[PDB]
Order: structure tokens, then sequence, then C-alpha cells
């Protein structure tokens, strides 16, 4: 289980390629905090 402070870092790292706060939150969610999925998610679309 990540802390909440790597999770931050996580979310600031992710949001430096070019996404707002809240796309990066809801990627994160949907992904289960796993940032590689996450990131697929944001490249390439959520599953469906």
């Amino acid at each position: 289980l990540v802390t909440g402070s790597e999770y931050e870092t996580m979310l600031t790292e992710i949001m430096s390629m070019g996404y707002e706060r809240e796309r990066v939150v809801a990627a994160l969610r949907a992904s289960g905090n796993n940032p590689h999925r996450a990131v697929e998610y944001l490249l390439t679309g959520i599953p469906g």
C-alpha cells in the first residue's frame, strides 16, 4: 500500500506529461494506483 505522500508524488509525476489533476486522479482510480496502467489509460483510453 503506497502512502498518501507517495500517491501525491505519483500524481504530480504523471501530471508532468501534460494532464490536469482531475484526469490523472480518475485514471489512477481506474488503475488501482498502478502508474503504468494509469498512463496507458491517459494515452490510449480507459477500458472499453
